């Protein structure tokens, strides 16, 4: 929550600005350094608002649909991962990027990858 | 349309509203796993899909905490809606559990769910 | 058993021999993608599965180069064999294309294939 | 081929010993630092034996079934990725680890992750 809330950057140079709400909500904006994308996009997600206290990360995920008021890529990414708190906080993720496709092309609709986010100030 | 009550091959129930500008908001009830009753979900979808026959890209997240249980985990589904006589949402998902750093290699399950509006 | 000729939901043909000590060896012919004719495959399976009803874990790889084409890519399938009257192999797969470093983020497709011995 | 052939170690401390054959074969052994595993396991896979020369990686993949003459985990991992050659050669991968399960448990059969291998000498 204060931990998650803030500005984060990944290894590609993308920017993630997020607010973690007391109810488990994540809201913010995402700017991707790569792909069919420009400017900021809405993100929404959820996190474990009462995580384990036993040295485990805090599970979370969020989605961006790659449509904003400037571009539409007809695609959406979800990130699933965990926040690791502390003075060098990290969010470690795997992601799935699905493009809208025709039925015949659905087998090649989804890319998979991994992003590591570092918190800035 | 996307709005409605959906069921996957496990018998889970996905109740969702698609807002006009791209929001997905609803609840998820899983038939399996460390889960009971409904959980909050939020996500996004392409609110102006292509007009060539392509599906509508979407995704959503559930954190597996509600008033009954907390599994200290979260699932994201990424996929596309395919309209038509038997509308479908085809997805792949990632379920990440909170882990220690040394166990992070085994933190994330992957799978695939297909949803229709047909009730079991 | 695992040995035989299998077909997935795309109509691809997977011909495989399961060696007694865990080898998988065969050929794969994809119905889709940058592919024509048969490609070599190799993999491994659990040659002494559990005796509790569980499936048999397995995986295999195809590099998409043969005498006809080279897509500069490789797919791995990871999954389990489920015996019975209608034997099945349920898999998830990763298709990695060779890319530059800057494009590595978009190098890998993920999907899921289910195989049976029923010919289209 | 000479490039791929050798000993490699990942971020977990696992050991990958591989030979790349002229026909596109990969053969060798894998020792995992983690999980239900001990000693070396057979691996087999394939690689693009005539890759692009345009600054792209060489696509490859391999499988380990986690049975050897000392332990059986009833599971198998596949790694899919690319070799990036040069004086600091790397193999960058994503992987899928499937466990044998009952039908009711099949939804939780498969773990996903990513490993980066560094070549040693
Ligand atoms: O090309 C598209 O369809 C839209 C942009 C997708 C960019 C992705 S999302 C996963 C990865 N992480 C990033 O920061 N950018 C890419
Ligand atoms: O066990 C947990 O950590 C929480 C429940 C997870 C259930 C999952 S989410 C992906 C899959 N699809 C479902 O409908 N249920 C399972
Ligand atoms: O286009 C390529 O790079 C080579 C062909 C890939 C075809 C894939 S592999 C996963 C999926 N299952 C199949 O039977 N065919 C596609
Ligand atoms: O626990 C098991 O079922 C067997 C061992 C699996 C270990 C895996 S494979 C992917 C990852 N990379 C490694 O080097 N070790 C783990």
């Amino acid at each position: 929550e204060a931990g998650i809330t803030g500005t984060w950057y990944n290894q590609l140079g993308s920017t993630f600005i997020v607010t973690a709400g007391a109810d488990g909500a994540l809201t913010g904006t995402y700017e991707s350094a790569v792909g069919n994308a420009e400017s900021r996009y809405v993100l929404t997600g959820r996190y474990d608002s009462a995580p384990a206290t036993d040295g485990s990360g805090t599970a979370l995920g969020w989605t961006v649909a790659w449509k904003n008021n400037y571009r539409n890529a007809h695609s959406a990414t979800t990130w699933s991962g965990q926040y690791v708190g502390g003075a060098e906080a990290r969010i470690n993720t795997q992601w799935l990027l699905t493009s809208g496709t025709t039925e015949a092309n659905a087998w090649k609709s989804t890319l998979v990858g991994h992003d590591t986010f570092t918190k800035v100030k």
